[PDB]
C-alpha cells in the first residue's frame, strides 16, 4: 500500500472551524492538506510536517480519527500559529482558509468526497464526544 497522512487542523478546541487548502492541481479547489508518507515514517509526524509546509501551520497533534482505505492516517490537530508566508504560498501560491465543518463538507463533496468522508466522521465521533 502507498501510505498517506492527512491532517484536520482546528482553530480550537470546539472543533467547528476547519483550515483547508488549494489543490495544487486545481487552484481554484480546496482538499485537506496531507501528503505522501516517507519509507516508515511515522504518520503523525508526517501529518505535522504536511501542513507546515501545505498550510504554514504550527499546532498540537491530536488523536488519530482513523485510516481510510490509497491508506490513509487522518489526524485532528489544534492551530497554535499560522505563518505568514509558508513553503506552498511561496513555491506555488497554495491558498489557506478557515471553513465552518459543514461549509467544508460542501466545498470537498463535488471533487473531493473522500476528505468530505474525513468531516462525515469527525461528526459521528463528535456526536458520541469521541
Amino acid at each position: 500500500m502507498k501510505k498517506r497522512a492527512a491532517c484536520l487542523c482546528f482553530r480550537s478546541e470546539r472543533e467547528d472551524e476547519v483550515l483547508l487548502v488549494s489543490s495544487s492541481r486545481y487552484p481554484d479547489r480546496w482538499i485537506v492538506p496531507g501528503g505522501g508518507m516517507e519509507p516508515e515514517e511515522e504518520p503523525g509526524g508526517a501529518a505535522v510536517r504536511e501542513v507546515y509546509e501545505e498550510a504554514g501551520v504550527k499546532g498540537k497533534l491530536g488523536r488519530l480519527l482513523g485510516v481510510f482505505e490509497h491508506r490513509t492516517y487522518v489526524y485532528v490537530l489544534t492551530v497554535t500559529e499560522l505563518l505568514e508566508d509558508w513553503e506552498d504560498s511561496v513555491s506555488i501560491g497554495r491558498k489557506r482558509e478557515w471553513f465552518k465543518v459543514e461549509d467544508a463538507i460542501k466545498v470537498l463533496q463535488c471533487h473531493k468526497p473522500v476528505h468530505a468522508e474525513y468531516l462525515e466522521k469527525l461528526k459521528a465521533h463528535h456526536h458520541h464526544h469521541h
